[PDB]
């Protein structure tokens, strides 16, 4: 089995708008969403499909693009850094299943370097 996705939406969870997380959605995570790389990353993953049994064995926290866009979309988060959180849970993820100089590993430290760039500085 795969697990059931994380949450998008919790109505026991307080929402919130902020500039910095309009700019979250708007141009950090809608950028890296169009990256050559972005694709094995917009959605959780399926372990099932991709043949990876012991995925959910070892990674236990998952995070995705998917994800994270549904919950901006939802005004999910308190703030940029709660998101920012699950952003770098996705990337430790990728590097914890996988192995230094991997494929996939390489497609996500080129997608952590530019969302390096990007959160470099956000908006007031
Ligand atoms: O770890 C991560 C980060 C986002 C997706 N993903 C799981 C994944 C997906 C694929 Cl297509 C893989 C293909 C070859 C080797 N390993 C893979 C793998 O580990």
């Amino acid at each position: 089995m795969n697990p059931p996705p994380p949450e998008t939406s919790n109505p026991n969870k307080p929402k919130r708008q902020t500039n910095q997380l309009q700019y979250l959605l708007r141009v950090v995570l809608k950028t890296l969403w169009k990256h050559q790389f972005a694709w094995p990353f917009q959605q959780p993953v399926d372990a099932v499909k991709l043949n990876l049994p012991d995925y959910y064995k070892i990674i236990k926290t998952p995070m995705d693009m998917g994800t994270i866009k549904k919950r901006l979309e939802n005004n999910y988060y308190w703030n940029a850094q709660e998101c920012i959180q699950d952003f770098n849970t996705m990337f430790t993820n990728c590097y914890i299943y996988n192995k230094p100089g991997d494929d996939i590993v390489l497609m996500a430290e080129a997608l952590e370097k530019l969302f390096l760039q990007k959160i470099n500085e956000l908006p007031t």
